[PDB]
């Protein structure tokens, strides 16, 4: 928030804003999608039920599960509505601290999302660190990870990101996640996904949502916290959907009614205007298609962003190495730029970053891709 | 179990039914009613999330029509303020506040009938909701000396929650007379009071009127939190718009305590939605689209107000020996009719009129098109 209000009021000309949490277009604008300008929103303003627009949350699991996915056939995953992904974890923590024994931890990416740590702590869980990053390659460490996992307390809650891992960009392949995945299952881990960003990642919905959909049949509870902030570009109207995976549709409704107990001394019952959206695409065949190749574009302008920056760094005359840049997936990019480096480009160019290299990468386009490029060569080279 | 009532209405097949256990405003011909005023208001541009502390321009209009226009608080910076998920939202971010400005804060104070959802927000929160007397079901009116006593014998600096107006699930309201005897007790044993203003406006059709609580304890106690909703008087129920306010010392006090709530705010739902607070932004903003609510609240309020006195009309008429004064006593869309619950029981299975066991009407339920039937109803089952 400091450095949107430094931003904001740097006066320089050539400034380049890289710390920013939203989606940009090309011309540095806000991106209301057209699907989005094109749904049919309600007729009244009447309050949705505790657990949100019955129809929403059922488009919610579809997108999330698959329309061919057995839990989901058989009533077994219980969802609500929530206000954006961010209201899914606190209730699902929420919900986990109440009912697990002894849920008072909680394991996540050893760089990762700053809010889980104070989401889970006013869920009574301390968040604990498993190896993820490996800051030599700004790219992953499996290895760290999965011997983390195997050597958790069985029955562990694992938090995960489903795909585009925010704040560094790397993702585990689907081939890694399946030896993730056996880890958490021999040990009787509790998976917990993160998925902000499916289909908003790499442009196909069933890919992105990979992670919850192998591990849907492996585990007998499942935790997903799902937002549709970024991949409706929806925001400010807080959105989102929870999931948990159960034995029975006796059971899920049983969890659904605790979910229930959890909403109403929060906040009675959830905001329409992001649920009438999402419902109403979703039912629709000519929203959902044109949802489809909106999202792709999105996805094809930061990875293309991406691409550009490294072309340009070597163009400039960089002889580091960026690959890590286009390895990298979704908005946000661990760059690899120190403390020092991050604020250089801060005082002489007005390129604000966070001081761990973090670059949202949607704030590149054509307009400001060159001179970023040739700033960030000039502090590194 | 408002809900259950709902499903059961809905199923039932009979061809005069009635629903009077509703949570919102409906019209004279029984329809959801989204105000002109809200219809006419300017939306946003982008979807871009608010500050986490919400609107800016919309958390001060909501400053300055629920304490007014000259008020001292206001202009020296002493209240803390912040959006909020409807009146809901600023009663449990309020609640888990409190323990940073309130000593030994695991008990609050309400009244012995009230709204529902207030023991499970403030139980959420650290506190036990204890008992003040209050409705006397003798009179379904107001017992003051009770709550005087209450107040005077609650261990000093106990957080006391109070209705604004259009007491729920009653309508009985104090007046103002009998307020200044219970801010003078609230003051003098250094209670801290927790104003739930979920109907302002709504409630008698004057704005300034309605927020007599809070404007009265701002000046008169060192902190006052008020919970203000903008679900009804705005008809934004579901889209979840509300404020809430804190008194302070000093606009120190009130900027540590802002960031403080930004804190209880970012890990449970980041930042709020902004529909709700475009739309009373931008008509609280304009004086054209201020002076149509002004007069579609007066008619929300009218015709809440006609609609009890045409039920104690129709009850004489019918040949009720009962008095009913109450009904037209009562404040606001909720009125706790004195029928017993065999009473409430034969209404539902005999005539197909669903209320809570309790005996509250949602008064909105009725309207022209029916209230000659449920009054025959009502009669038919009292008499
Ligand atoms: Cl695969
Ligand atoms: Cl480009
Ligand atoms: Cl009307
Ligand atoms: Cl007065
Ligand atoms: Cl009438």
């Amino acid at each position: 928030l400091g450095l949107g209000q430094d931003f904001r009021m740097d006066p320089a000309k050539r400034k380049v804003n890289l710390s920013i949490g939203v989606y940009r277009d090309d011309a540095d604008q806000p991106f209301v999608l057209e699907c989005v300008k094109q749904a049919t929103l309600g007729t009244n303003m009447d309050y949705a039920p505790v657990t949100g627009i019955a129809s929403f949350v059922e488009e919610a699991q579809k997108l999330c599960f698959g329309p061919t996915c057995a839990a989901l056939r058989d009533g077994r995953i219980a969802s609500c509505q929530t206000l954006g992904g961010t209201g899914a974890l606190r209730i699902g923590g929420d919900l986990l601290n109440r009912f697990v024994a002894n849920c008072n931890r909680i394991y996540g990416p050893d760089v990762g999302y700053p809010n889980h740590e104070s989401i889970f702590a006013k869920a009574g869980m301390e968040l604990t660190p498993y190896s993820y990053y490996d800051p030599a390659t700004k790219g992953l460490n499996l290895a760290g990870m999965l011997e983390c996992l195997d050597k958790a307390p069985e029955g562990s809650v694992i938090l995960v990101h489903a795909c585009a891992h925010n704040p560094t960009g790397v993702d585990p392949t689907h081939d890694d996640w399946r030896q993730v995945c056996d880890v958490i299952k021999r040990r009787n881990h509790i998976p917990f996904v993160d998925m902000a960003y499916q289909g908003f990642a790499t442009g196909q919905l069933d890919y992105d949502a990979f992670v919850p959909r192998h591990l849907v049949d492996m585990v007998p509870n499942l935790i997903v916290a799902q937002s549709f902030s970024k991949n409706f570009g929806l925001y400010g109207h807080r959105c989102g959907a929870l999931h948990i995976s159960t034995a029975s549709a006796e059971e899920a409704k049983r969890l659904v009614s605790q979910l229930a107990l959890l909403i109403r001394p929060m906040y009675n019952n959830p905001p329409l205007y992001g649920a009438w959206v999402v419902s109403s695409i979703l039912k629709d065949p000519q929203l959902t298609a044109l949802w489809k190749k909106e999202l792709k574009q999105m996805s094809s302008r930061i990875a293309e962003v991406r691409k550009r920056l490294v072309s340009e760094l070597k163009a400039c005359g960089s002889v580091h190495d960026w690959s890590h840049i286009e390895r990298q997936v979704g908005m946000m990019a661990y760059t690899g730029l120190t403390r020092e480096q991050v604020e250089l480009l801060r005082s002489e160019y007005h390129i604000y970053m966070t001081l761990n290299g973090r670059a949202a990468v949607s704030g590149l386009n054509s307009t400001n891709v060159e001179y970023v490029s040739q700033a960030i060569h000039n502090v590194t080279k």
